[PDB]
């Protein structure tokens, strides 16, 4: 009957819905009773292909066809929760693809991204964030196509969702600003559950969430006041769910990983953004800081070299590469940011991200 | 028998009335059942022409026949919904506003904030800054220069005299609900107006909505219902900020054809915390903003725009590359100076009988 694949979502109550075409609650969704969920071993993020009875207000979804990876009898799935989470610098996500315009060799020498990492890009508005995210998505899709890239735009203009869909080869999930914050939270939750299920399958997943601050604000505005409402306009109980999202980024010793590259808003003129970013300090191992005052000088990507780095770099780079990168970082920390970024780009102009290593050692 | 003509409003329940007022719940509105809506392919905002029975008996007499929908046919209702259609960045085609040498309101707007078919504008203005004259000038320029665009002017809380003033000074549709009406009426008027704009865009036509005081719509939404979301926002409920965002975000271009411009106005420095909170919550949503400054208006210099924080986002697709370079140079020059000096210099140089003739002067 009605075949289209869609990510199933089990709402916290007894209701479970198949979000047709994904991921927002649509007007032609299909109802799933937990009887069928339990007799089928259904998770919270599977992609079903069942049929309906064409004439719970919605369809009954009788005669399920398939699940995301296997079938009904595939009830042997390793949970994300009760599972081992190694250090996750093991495998390296290469980002160098071209030399004419870099925008990624800098954030490759400065913030080595690895599979299963939990990155965080700090950026003031109008500093070069969307270009960086698009270039990261393109580099991830081209360098290693095995990664199941997906992009989550929690709160964006409808004009920008189309641009992202056209400039990114991966899957794009987005909720426009003209949606209730409940839709924002539901989309983020369903996206992270889909990523978790793909990890349990054994595939390296990359999630390029945009504006974790907007996700935190959506969680804040969705619910009324709660414990410790006095923090700057946001209650402390509303900063748990976003962390949970950012807490999903982990490696797996058996196989697979979940990389999350979220973006944080600072200097936005709202105290809530600064508060949310401050209470997120100490969770992301790799942090990249974009500086506004460097962007107005029309030099890009305009990263803050000194406060940007990666935790546990020993397991990502090769020992000789690690030594060279350490020497470069020491040299950059010797200088101030406004000159260090200029020197780094000046050296990177004439090289190909390896000749510079050859030049640096000399 | 009687032949009402009205724009249908489809309420959440099974009721559906045609608003032959229009757009305001009147004393006599023809009732339409859901069965008629489904059979005739009706949807909220459609312009409906049909017949109705004589008084027979249900306070409102149900509709009986239908002659036309939105000017078309009952069977020709195969138009695509707006939600499912692709929404480009909408700088593709710009609406020229400079129409005469004498008036410098539209010339300044064209130089500072270019407007294209599909923008989502926001005029930020304190009280007594020159907002109504600017809206009237924009409406006149749009009607004169772009007659193909269907012009709608929505007023949410206005004096009953100002509605007539606008109706006499504006040629397009003027929908208004005066302050002597419940906030539910302002809500219904705004929602029905935007749904009508959507239904016209689905036909491929260009619609331009001139909303007045999006803050008034936000306050009407806030007062219409008891607080249920995060009340701690500055006196205004957090749930009350969603429907105004929906109204403002309905302004999308269409790749298949059409556009829906929304030049809304936001009120700041009104002495109320609700207005400032709503405006702050509406940050980063509109891609064209014009800031009117009270202190510039007090100097009796108009249109009194605050140039530096006002501009269009992604105007590269609106302007030709040489014109874009010239405008970028002008914006750099203006940003070199403070607000008062910038507007004074712009007004002083704008008296060169055209905008293009100033651009030619700008090169040399
Ligand atoms: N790699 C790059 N090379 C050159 N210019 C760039 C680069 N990345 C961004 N820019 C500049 O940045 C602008 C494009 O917008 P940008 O990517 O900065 O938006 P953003 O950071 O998403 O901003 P916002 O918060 O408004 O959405 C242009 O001025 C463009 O020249
Ligand atoms: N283009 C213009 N040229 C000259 N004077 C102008 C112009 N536009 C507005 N004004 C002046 O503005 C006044 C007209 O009212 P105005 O447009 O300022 O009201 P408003 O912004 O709607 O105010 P309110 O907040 O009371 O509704 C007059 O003093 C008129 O001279
Ligand atoms: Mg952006
Ligand atoms: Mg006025």
């Amino acid at each position: 009957v009605v075949q289209p694949v869609a990510g199933i979502l089990d709402v916290l109550d007894n209701y479970a819905f198949v979000r047709t075409s994904g991921y927002l609650p649509g007007p032609h969704d299909v109802y799933v009773s937990m009887n069928m969920v339990r007799k089928n071993g259904m998770r919270r993020g599977d992609a079903v292909t069942g049929a309906v009875r064409v004439p719970q207000k919605f369809n009954p979804l009788v005669r399920l066809d398939s699940i995301n990876g296997g079938s009904v009898e595939d009830a042997k799935k390793r949970p994300e929760f009760g599972k081992l989470t190694p250090l996750y610098p093991n495998q390296r996500l290469r980002l160098e693809t071209s030399t004419e315009r870099l925008t990624t060799r800098v954030i490759d020498l400065i913030m080595p991204i690895g599979k299963g990492q939990r990155a965080l890009i700090v950026s003031p508005p109008k500093a070069g964030k969307t270009t960086i995210l698009q270039d990261i998505a393109n580099a991830i899709t081209r360098n290693n196509p095995e990664c199941h890239l997906m992009v989550v735009l929690v709160d964006e203009r409808p004009e920008e969702v189309t641009d992202m869909q056209r400039s990114v080869k991966g899957e794009v999930i987005a909720s426009t600003f003209d949606r209730p914050p409940s839709d924002h939270t539901s989309v983020a939750e369903l996206a992270i559950e889909r990523a978790k299920r793909l990890v349990e399958q054994g595939k390296d997943v990359v999630v390029l969430l945009d504006s974790i601050t907007r996700l935190g604000r959506a969680y804040n505005n969705a619910s009324p006041a709660s414990g410790r409402i006095l923090s700057g306009g946001v209650d402390s109980t509303a900063l748990y769910p976003p962390k949970r999202f950012l807490g999903a980024a982990r490696n797996i010793e058996e196989g697979g990983s979940l990389t999350i590259i979220a973006t944080a808003m600072v200097e936005t003129g709202s105290t809530g953004d600064t508060v949310i970013f401050e209470e997120f300090k100490g969770t992301g191992n790799a942090e990249l800081k974009l500086d506004r005052k460097i962007a107005e000088r029309r030099v890009f990507p305009a990263v803050d070299v000194n406060p940007s780095g990666t935790r546990k770099d020993e397991l990502l780079l090769s020992p000789d590469e690690f030594a060279i990168v350490h020497k470069l970082r020491r040299v950059l920390s010797g200088l101030d940011s406004h000159q260090a970024i200029d020197l780094l780009m000046s050296q990177l102009r004439k090289t190909k991200n390896n000749y510079e290593f050859l030049v640096q050692v000399s």
